[PDB]
């Protein structure tokens, strides 16, 4: 997240950490056994950690539950990243409290202009590289699909939204893809992709999840 805030231990407490060996994407828990990320956040050998503030200090609020299987959106495509994203099940339920905690699913799509909340471990630069131990927070307005299309020509699918300021100097960015953009308390969007971070005219594009609510909700109900 560049241009952001420390968010606080805890407070977001559906920001998950999908670790390989090392922090690699966000994620967001949207009940005790299910995550929500990216597709072009899919490997093998996940380990899902919750309850995290610092990632590379045990504060004491963690549970590291590893993925039992991970579903990639059966329309994801790689190179123009439609449909960017991917189911993960919990080996184990992770155990909720006022710390770990999912979070809704809209029942209806967000409007340009909406405040969200994102959030990530990802780099913190728009021209170097620094990346954050603690996590990172940006709140940012939905932006409309005419001025997303303007700024990305030939990109913008139905399946994502932009959000940020075009201004450039607030975004997320590397690191902290697959991770949550949260407005009114629902998940309306997933950290997908950019022209580099915080770069003037090029917010940032997220999945639109509320197009996915029906394959999440079946996709869960069978698995
Ligand atoms: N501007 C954004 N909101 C934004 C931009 C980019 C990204 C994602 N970046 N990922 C990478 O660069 C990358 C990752 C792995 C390997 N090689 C390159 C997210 C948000
Ligand atoms: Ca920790």
């Amino acid at each position: 997240i560049v241009g952001g805030y420390t968010c606080g231990a805890n407070t977001v407490p559906y920001q998950v950490s999908l670790n390989s060996g090392y922090h690699f994407c966000g994620g967001s828990l949207i009940n005790s056994q299910w995550v929500v990320s990216a597709a072009h956040c899919y490997k093998s050998g996940i380990q899902v950690r919750l309850g995290e503030d610092n990632i590379n200090v045990v504060e004491g609020n963690e549970q590291f539950i590893s993925a039992s299987k991970s579903i990639v959106h059966p329309s994801y495509n790689s190179n123009t990243l439609n449909n960017d994203i991917m189911l993960i099940k919990l080996k184990s339920a992770a155990s909720l409290n006022s710390r770990v905690a999912s979070i809704s699913l809209p029942t209806s799509c967000a409007s340009a202009g909406t405040q969200c909340l994102i959030s990530g471990w990802g780099n913190t630069k728009s021209s170097g590289t620094s990346y954050p131990d603690v996590l990172k927070c940006l709140k940012a307005p939905i932006l409309s699909d005419s001025s997303c299309k303007s700024a990305y020509p030939g990109q913008i699918t139905s399946n994502m939204f932009c959000a940020g300021y075009l201004e450039g100097g607030k975004d997320s960015c590397q690191g902290d893809s697959g991770g949550p953009v949260v407005c009114s308390g629902k998940l309306q969007g997933i950290v997908s992709w950019g022209s580099g971070c915080a770069q003037k005219n090029k917010p940032g594009v997220y999945t639109k999840v509320c197009n996915y609510v029906s394959w999440i909700k079946q996709t869960i109900a069978s698995n």
